[PDB]
């Protein structure tokens, strides 16, 4: 067959015997993929290359660089994307996302020097002053944090993590200016290396100045999404909404979880958020390692419940940093991810500085559509029904209705007309099989549907027909050019059609079946 | 509610229904519900279906009961908003089997007594003359069929008999099963195979009768294979190629086929009177939620028939039993409920019809919908047919946002029939301009039949808004819903038939 | 053929549509039945046609009747029970009730429709303690409202008669109401369709029915549907359409017995009813759900930390994978039994056991075939267990539930007394 | 709450995954069996003592290295390590010996040291019996001579890992386009993923592993590149009469044994899904396909499986595992999984004992998280309705454990098969499995949920006090591991004489 033997079954233990690998992908993407740019991926040339090869979301980490790098990047983003642009029915969109640095803490410059590096001694004696005439004096003796209240969250008898975790200390001596700490497990130490203190209540802002500066920055540049570090309440993305203001009324925010107070406080943040983020780099540290897939599949389900978009983040095909083939653990890391319920995956050093950049946004395309395929569409589309509570909206009866018909005729495509998107995010939370080609005129609506697994964003450049009825049915036929160029489906299949009674947003409230002309 | 268990466990009987009664009642028409008088007030009581009896009655009779139940239809059918149809019924004959009258009047009557002997004749002289040691059938091979061991019940299976010895003609017997030996009482051979044929030379015109009075459907008595369900179709003809055949299951081959006659014919009726005497007692109930299930799981309508509500011929309120009975045949799924000697002969009428739609809507109330619905699409296959997946798509989101009704423009009833193989919990509003579909709509469950008066406007695109606006004017003011609740309308996108594909989720105004 | 083609299927609507009229059952009737003796069925010689036709229970209503003529038929069925005495292997145990009259309120012939009357009378508290003297088993009290009755019942009983269950006959508005505080209070209730029907309206005698029985079937209680089942064969010999179907949905539902009332006391054909009950429990048996039951009688179940509760869910499972011919239990009180039959086992439990009374009393739950053992105890106690063992076997060989190699569960336990039960074992027959 | 039960009562598989806490620790014991694979950086006694502590069960030797007298103290060093703590038999824990065959395996030879290719460049393939000590940038040698008679024009032959890999422009010789670019080292693995090679299963040098690990009292084997059911029968026969009780594994490791699974699994006695070769002959981003359907097929048929390679990979030079590597493992456990092993992490790597520790973390925390309530139900509802009376207590020993909420199921057994059929039905309490033989003690670690203790009191008279001598044996080993107290309720499973095959009696027992 091909794929369909498997989704065919009363029992899931069945559906896992039944996956075959001679049975071929026949649909297109359905998860998006957000790729880091780095100095390996900046140049137009290479730009290109990724969006011949599945990014659909250009991702800045705000934490290194000056705006002068990062809004040659951006103009180079854009540049490499009208590269395109000819076309209407070829032309894919992709998006640019801002990441903040957030409350991270630092160490200085080791001996005055960006690139040295210091050897500690398994076992041995380190210092760490919080004074400042050693900020750029650092030996394999002293160490210099920029956390001015690392004395007031830290006790004798604490653990304290450098660079991703790595090397460890332990506090013996402590006292006001200082703290003796011993090496418990170390090797080489750097410049500027981010340093984690698990168990403590670190009181740093969540919204510093330099993070006005960026998000003001982010606002001029007009970007789409807002990856916002650290959020540990509901009253932090409540200060990210304050500061973009009316200008940035129109971007997503998406809170990345990343310590255990965001944890206990999930339900708060994901209320008052657009998105949430998997960041499992940090809240590896935070938390014990062997607790990390127990908060992620806990933060899936519970926004998959709700609608709302979330992201797996960090550390995916990690060894293709310097290999062109990743390791049998990360082959099935993304694997499992889309079956989780992921509506984005994402790559971060991979893009960003390693040697193979091209070949990482491959080998994800290629695990995501696999994944895609081999899901128990059965007991996902009844479990989110029946967990989905009784509504008064039209568009979402019509949108829940929608799916019910994808699934009895196994239609093509489901072509939906919308200007915000809204209308399109409603009938991606029931999961369909099928795509979602969501219509558009508005430019920031089509790049930010990437986040909403399912939809497949076209827009439509044509001019607006006197009739009203003239204008809506032209939109659909481009949806129909747009599916039969790329693949989605031939003349003679049935898809369906969803459009509304009146224009403006909020109406979507009649579903046809349409066969394809 | 995600158990079974729990479900009955919560059953509550101070919470009073709503909605209304999505089960049809089709009731016997006889000497007690002839006139033009009393069939006003079975309509206004719940009455749908009218059925004529074919086993004993000339033409003219019964040409009589169709212009006296037509005249009582539209009689007070002056404001279409509340005018109800009603469908008329012909039942066959089929190939019964009579006794001879006993003593010279139909009248008399003997007393046989068990361990006795009694004998069997064909001669044609004992006609009207039997007695207590002579009995008289109109089946002349009844000695070709029937062995040594053989067992014949007499009068609805009160009386039995052992056919001792045999030859031709007569038959030696010893009463098994004593009583009141009338004239002219029904004969049924369990085991045996009969080889009158289903469609007599009396039955084919008495189906060219139904024909020539626009009848809706028939009810073809005793059906044994799929060519009998074609020998009624040919004698139809194309002039009466729109009428719906539903047949009968009343003997053991017939059961032992059903699948075989399931797919040639329109419907079936579980005919439990002549069942119950051909296979054991005790097994009928095994046939009757077979037959259901499985046209269920197809979409064709089924009918529970005999004895029901059975004490209610004499007394004005049914038994503990009765009333177990109608509601269980509800949470089975069956279409429609019936009615016989309780309208046809009985001292109430309209009293049984009352309680019979009492004990209906109680029990539609009260259907698990949960895994009902889910085992209906698990078990329907994906068709390419655009109109099951609007359907199935529409009732859907009747569940979603607790819907009030669903209205569908359907020609000739197709649409609303694929609506009504899901079953959802909001009445089916059908609007047509075809008074044989309006009145064909009680086959099938959850369908309530709107006619239309109004002539066809210039732009279809008006005649469509129209009858939505009918529909809802119907609704407001029986009660289906009022000024604010979200319903689902289903129309087409070109004028014709088969081109239902539009659903809009859309407030009453 | 125990239309286990059916008992495979996926969905609960293709269970239907395998139901095959030509599976015939197995030989073994779980559901009771309980028959009303009156002026028809008073013999002595025709109570023997009762037994080997099916009656369990002998009913002895007390709304009208002198105590000289209730000790007679007391007397006589006794007389017809132990006819079959002389085959401990072949006897069978029968039951009496007693059904009091309450407060009725006649003017000469019944009728009638908060009544302020007592929970028991003079003529009440006389006829009960009548009872205790004639050692009937089980009272139908009569006209409950709340657990305020059940308690001024079982205060007039006091010691001599402890053992004797109680069974709670719903039959007006408030137990309809406060049932769940009746449950508790009593060891079974009886659905008594008959007075229930004129006191809420006749529409919702179904939903009431099904309610109650499986309330009690979650707490693992007894339950009966009782009055005008069988109502047409008081006078004709063959019972009608919605009659037949109404018993075979009262197993349905999950009845432990079914009544008959003026069906055996006043009528032209008694012996008749009572194999046409018998003959519709055995078919609907075979047609029962057990794959969608169990599973929900046990998601529903608690989690007792009863050593003999664990026991019980773990036989009825090892049953169900060896397609086993019967669950054997020893048992001193019944109430091992009585926690095997609640998860609702496919294969007969037979119980073993040395008190009578317990035998007697077996008949009120589902699935339990009681039999007496006469042998005289052993002294080694291992061997007076695994003879009880043997007994039990050489009684199922001969009324044909399985053969000589064949599996059956056999419960036992590691120390002699009561409440003891924790051994399961699964065994070949020999 | 803790031991993740409020996940456990939901009624969905969606809201049971809404309902997984963190500050739920786990409180029963691990239930997924470690195998760990000696090399230099393990091989001491004293390293192989603390791998112990850590959570070792069994010990894996690799024969595609090493000679037959470094295998030996291979072996007495593992053996040596281990009766250090046979002082009480209140708290042993044994330890099996497990064998991988080197199999039919090609590689290159010597070189002139490495030499960099191009993106396009060619490179003579030379089956010529030289034995190449001189392999240049062009010229290449293996031992495989029947690759000309086993590819054609526009075949591909993958070196290194998979790493370097051609495509066969033109033939007759063996001339090949550099389809990839790298550095090819001397001798070095190749993969031919297409026609059957002629190979042996069983090769003459294999035959003589085999036969040595008879010799040496091993507990499995673990039989590289198994396609046809006819290799386990060989691989069987080789071991012969002597090696009567040896488990085989085969190992998946090419297309022609996922193709023919059904066919290998009813002739083995367990499964290894090898993702290290099976990653070269298949797509990459077709494994975990195949990794869920190999293991869904053995827990319905009640044997154990093996998630094998790189499930750590990077803990080699780091002392803490990637994000994605700790997400490995525990998927891999909640798929089904038996046993988890480490390859190159604890044979040549830097931090051996914080992989077998990190294993054992996150399995334990895995383990809490399982749906059992869809788990215990699907494996019945699969299963047939056998009368195997040994069959139907487990089941019922499985059904009874989960209404009181046991604590541990003691199950004494000679063979090991009545263990084997309650793990199948996957108990969330441990199986406390009571045996005298000590090949069954240290092969019980291959089935999940089993945690087997030796007993070494000799056998006494009477058939009563013998069993409730090795009962009270399990029960205070419950108790020193802090299983249960004193007073809670425990399932105990035995028969009703001596010998195998009469596990049939049931009992629901408090500790005393
Ligand atoms: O998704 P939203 O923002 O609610 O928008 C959906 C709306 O789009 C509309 O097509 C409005 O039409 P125009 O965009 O062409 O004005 C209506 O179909 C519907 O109300
Ligand atoms: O007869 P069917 O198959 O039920 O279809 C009903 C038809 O009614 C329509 O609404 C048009 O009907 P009219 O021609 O009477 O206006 C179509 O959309 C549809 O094809
Ligand atoms: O049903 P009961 O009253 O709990 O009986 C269970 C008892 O029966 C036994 O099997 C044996 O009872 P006896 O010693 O009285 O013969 C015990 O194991 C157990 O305690
Ligand atoms: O597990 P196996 O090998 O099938 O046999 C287990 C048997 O061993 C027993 O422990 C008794 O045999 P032993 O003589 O070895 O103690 C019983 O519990 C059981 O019947």
């Amino acid at each position: 067959t091909q794929q369909l033997h498997a989704a065919m079954a009363d029992t899931f233990l069945e559906h896992m015997c039944r996956l075959d690998i001679d049975s071929p992908p026949i649909t297109a993407r359905n998860t998006g993929i957000i790729c880091t740019i780095g100095p390996a991926s900046r140049s137009v040339e290479t730009l290109k290359e990724m969006i011949k090869s599945g990014m659909n979301v250009a991702r800045l980490n705000f934490s290194h660089g000056t705006h002068e790098y990062h809004a040659e990047t951006i103009k180079n983003v854009r540049t490499a994307t009208e590269s395109f642009a000819s076309d209407p029915i070829l032309y894919r969109p992709v998006a640019v996302a801002l990441d903040t640095k957030g409350p991270e803490i630092r160490t200085g410059l080791i001996k005055g020097s960006g690139t040295a590096e210091v050897e500690l001694k398994k076992g041995a004696t380190l210092k760490i002053t919080l004074d400042n005439a050693y900020m750029e004096k650092c030996d394999e003796n002293i160490l210099w944090l920029d956390y001015k209240n690392i004395c007031k969250v830290v006790e004798v008898g604490s653990k304290i993590y450098v660079d991703d975790g790595l090397i460890s200390l332990q506090v013996k001596q402590k006292g006001a200016d200082f703290l003796v700490t011993e090496v418990e497990n170390g090797g080489s130490l750097g410049s500027k290396k981010g340093v984690n203190l698990p168990g403590a209540a670190v009181d740093l802002p969540a919204v510093s100045e330099k993070d006005i500066q960026d998000l003001k920055f982010g606002v001029e540049q007009d970007v789409d999404m807002v990856f916002a570090s650290f959020i540990r309440k509901a009253s932090d993305v409540h200060e990210v909404r304050k500061v973009l203001g009316e200008k940035g009324k129109n971007i997503k925010i998406i809170s990345k979880i990343e310590n255990h107070e965001g944890v206990r406080r999930f339900d708060e943040i994901l209320e008052a958020s657009d998105g949430i983020m998997v960041a499992r780099g940090d809240l590896g540290i935070e938390i014990p390692a062997e607790k990390v897939f127990l908060a992620q599949k806990m933060m899936i389900g519970r926004c998959n419940r709700a609608g709302k978009p979330v992201i797996c983040a960090t550390q995916m095909l990690e060894s293709m940093i310097k290999k062109p083939r990743p390791t049998r653990a990360e082959g099935s890391d993304v694997a499992n991810a889309v079956l989780d319920g992921a509506d984005c995956i994402m790559l971060s050093g991979e893009t960003a500085k390693g040697d193979y950049p091209l070949e990482a946004v491959r080998m994800q395309h290629l695990i995501a559509r696999e994944a895609e395929a081999a899901i128990y569409h059965l007991q996902l589309f009844e479990e989110l029904r029946r967990l989905a509570p009784i509504t008064s909206d039209p568009t979402e009866a019509t949108a829940v209705g929608a799916v019910e018909a994808s699934f009895k005729c196994c239609s093509g495509a489901i072509i939906v007309l919308t200007k915000s998107g809204r209308s399109a995010h409603q009938v991606a939370r029931y999961r369909p099989r099928a795509p979602i080609i969501a219509v558009t005129r508005n430019p920031q609506t089509a790049r930010q549907a990437h986040l909403y697994r399912g939809i497949f964003p076209v827009l439509c450049k044509d001019p607006v027909q006197e009739a009203w009825a003239e204008d809506v049915d032209l939109r659909v036929n481009f949806a129909m050019n747009v599916g039969k160029a790329r693949g989605f489906f031939k003349k003679g299949d049935v898809v369906i059609v969803l459009t509304g009674w009146r224009p403006g947003s909020g109406f979507t409230n009649t579903m046809r079946v349409v066969p394809v002309p």
